[PDB]
């Protein structure tokens, strides 16, 4: 199938007795309709809904512990399912999971960007492709520089990219923007949303 890009809820360790009754611990991860369900099961079970209005939940120490503020810890009596919601969405950790054609789910922290390609201009009219972020979709920048080699019959490094430790990045030899198209989008099934700098591309291939 295409690849699928899904987000996802991570569950800090301020969040686990809100999360005990769904079984789910300390870095769990969830989708947020499953957040949903767990925190309106929750509002349901410990009997918080309010009897005379039934869009309000009534925060027990739990709820009041995790997804309100200092400034809120003894104010704040009730929540609308809504800002409840959202709170507690927001107070989970960012993560995200990735699906590519035929293989199983890779599972990351934080939040997700699109791969980045740039043309880098050097000596004389002699340009150079770069490719960034690609671990961020669960691939080996080796590979890819292997693969690339082949397609573009042009050679291939891989070289520290800017930023965090360890970060790498693919070079090929020339303008290859088109080519990078090729296995993003057709043989990785990569939603083109996830890429930038296509638009650089000599021709549409």
């Amino acid at each position: 199938s295409n690849a699928d890009i899904k987000p996802l809820y991570c569950v800090p360790a301020s969040m686990t007795l809100l999360f005990q009754e769904s079984g789910h611990k300390k870095g769990s991860f969830l989708e947020g309709s499953e957040v949903r369900t767990i925190v309106i099961n929750y509002a349901k079970k410990n009997d918080l809904v309010d009897a005379d209005n039934k869009n309000l939940v009534r925060l027990d120490p739990i709820l009041c512990d995790c997804i309100l503020e200092k400034n809120e810890q003894h104010t704040v009596m009730k929540l609308p399912w809504d800002s409840l919601l959202t709170r507690c969405l927001e107070k989970l950790q960012p993560a995200y999971q990735v699906t590519l054609p035929g293989q199983e789910p890779i599972v990351k922290k934080g939040r997700i960007c699109p791969i980045d390609i740039t043309l880098a201009q050097r000596a004389s009219n002699k340009k150079v492709t770069v490719v960034r972020n690609l671990e961020a979709y669960g691939l080996d920048p080796y590979s890819v520089a292997a693969i690339l080699q082949q397609r573009c019959q042009a050679s291939t490094t891989v070289n520290p990219a800017p930023g965090a430790k360890d970060s790498l990045q693919v070079q090929i030899q020339g303008n290859q923007v088109h080519h990078l198209g090729w296995l993003l989008l057709e043989e990785y099934q990569l939603p083109r949303k996830h890429i930038q700098g296509l638009e650089k591309a000599l021709k549409p291939g």
